[PDB]
């Protein structure tokens, strides 16, 4: 499945899920509770693909800086990425 | 592979190598950096998170993500005190 951290610059996606890595996934369980919950849109602001990281991505009107192992925990919608030239 | 994260509490290990999650991967570079090199022991002193790993006179505090960077020899655990 395509995960956050694969998203490209200045794109945005539809969340699907957001899968625990291993057991009590604290990290996973901070992304749901701030927005990272399936039929919501997150756009890739900075920072990866390419470039390096954090990756400065963006949901709703706030903004987070992620780890590429923190963003790989986000699951979404390949055909539903849009790019917001 | 035997990974870091995998090792039991209160059990030692010897670092084989870290490996990269990822292409340019900065965690693994400071890993490398902090000691977790070949030959080196690494215990497990707190947990088995955080996962709050022993090097030298050093206590570490990593998450299981990053811990799953460093491998460590199987036949080389040992139960400590
Ligand atoms: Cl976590
Ligand atoms: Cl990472
Ligand atoms: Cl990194
Ligand atoms: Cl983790
Ligand atoms: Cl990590
Ligand atoms: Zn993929
Ligand atoms: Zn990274
Ligand atoms: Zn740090
Ligand atoms: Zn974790």
């Amino acid at each position: 499945a395509m995960t956050l951290s694969e998203l490209p610059l200045h794109t945005s996606a539809v969340v699907e899920s957001v899968q625990d890595l291993h057991a009590n996934d604290a990290i996973a369980r901070r992304l749901r509770e701030l927005g990272f919950v399936k039929g919501e849109e997150v756009r890739m602001v900075a920072k990866g693909p390419v470039g390096g990281e954090p990756l400065l991505v963006q949901v709703g009107f706030t903004r987070f800086a992620l780890r590429i192992s923190e963003a790989k925990r986000v699951v979404v919608d390949a055909a539903s990425q849009e790019r917001r030239a």
